[PDB]
């Protein structure tokens, strides 16, 4: 035997007033990354931008790659702020993995935060994440995980 | 302004080895219902069986508080038809919860039984509350496609 | 027969800060009401107020008198306008005895912790939880009230 | 400014409409250890018996230890040789204390109460839970084996 039951959370919180617009002007941050998995938050920012372009945020401000990164998405947010953008996404990779034990799980999480600017409130944020069967890669686990917030963020932004 | 987070849950458990293959003979038995909702099991069976064809579930038997005593029917049933694997589903919450806003909320303990020595080969629980726009029943076909896609991961 | 499991489930964020907490200057707003139970928020408050006692924080600023967004507000001033560093600001999501199969007590909350010169969050819980037939709601509202403030306590 | 939430989750499942009694004859298997971390079975069939007894339950079976699953195996045909009623099975899911942007000990456990000779599930949880960084991973998993023995109790009735 050994029971290894699978799973997958996601809570999510939006506030502020009235809609956010995808159609408004967007950054997307470079991740934290907070794992053990070096370019995961690499990895993480290009299955986030596919994303949301998927789901109609076409105008979305990106850094060019090149550590947990804190110093970069800070530096990133002001220079959001400077190119004048109403939004920035600012995420935190908190596991991405394959962990190998009975058998294989890939697991996979992340928080967001949903930055209005320039007077930096939190209009949105979400935590998820999930653990998957042996077959399934870590990162087509990560990039449920991620459609799922972003899905949760287009319908939370009204 | 009250705090209304929205959020969804899903625990799965595969318990024996081997193959499921969603190409064998499979059941959907009806559902019990344990929500205040009228008719929440019969709009989950629905919801089900229109989810396991999607997933390649072609040959599913399907037939005829409550439910309780049709399920027990169905499963024999089942087995006397000589069908490999029944579905046993429970709708732990089908309701458009009003408060500050609309949350819409469903849930679903699922179970899959392997005929004829009824063992359970995976079960699941999983549930959701959504945003004001959304209709329970799309909660509810999300909560249900979640499920029947983590049940599919095993071969 | 039908499968009822029961679950509780709770997340917790330290928003930013280095900072620590708790003897200081403390506020504990009116709750905000989102269930259909008459009286859960000022049941919510009376329970965390104790919770807070019993945690250690001893000085601990009250206010007296869908529903109850305008009196939240309301506090969130005259902590203001008094001393108050911290001032705890929470919604009762779930208040009820669930009757299906069998009993099923159900409670959850969301909480948040304002530091109160610049109203920064500086951490927010959401915690919930379902129990069994022979246990009272107010007692799985305790337990989940009694969750959060101790990680409110070990997040500091 | 990394975003790490903390986090515990909890499922159960009673599944049968008889009353277990902590009175009765019960055994608790060992464990098995589903991570990396060396005894961790050992150490979470220590914490959950001692709860075990401290919920009540003096006629507890044990297994002298020398993943675990051969043990689990063989004491849990021991435990039927020795007519108990139940035995308890557990699974070490996670045993560890993350390094990333600050500390976090992490334990989660799935456990199974078998009625004997039957060999029927009468209960089955899954719970987890990540602490902060003061915190010792052994108390992290007293506190998620404590809520998982405490539910049980209140599931079986008496």
């Amino acid at each position: 035997s050994g029971l290894v039951p699978r799973g997958s959370h996601m809570v999510t919180l939006r506030q502020g007033g009235g809609t956010v617009s995808f159609t408004d002007s967007w950054a997307l941050l470079p991740f934290i990354n907070n794992t053990e998995t070096p370019y995961a938050a690499e990895r993480a920012e290009a299955v986030t931008a596919a994303l949301l372009h998927t789901h109609g945020m076409q105008k979305l401000e990106r850094t060019v790659t090149e550590d947990r990164g804190e110093l970069k998405q800070k530096a990133a947010l002001e220079a959001a702020k400077q190119k004048k953008v109403r939004y920035a996404i600012a995420g935190t990779v908190n596991e991405w993995r394959y962990k190998v034990g009975l058998d294989g799980e890939p697991v996979a999480g992340f928080t967001l935060q949903v930055i209005e600017l320039p007077e930096e409130k939190v209009v949105w944020s979400g935590v998820a994440g999930k653990s998957g069967w042996s077959r399934d890669a870590v990162s087509a686990v990560a990039q449920q995980v991620l459609d799922s917030l972003i899905g949760d963020l287009e319908k939370a932004a009204a």
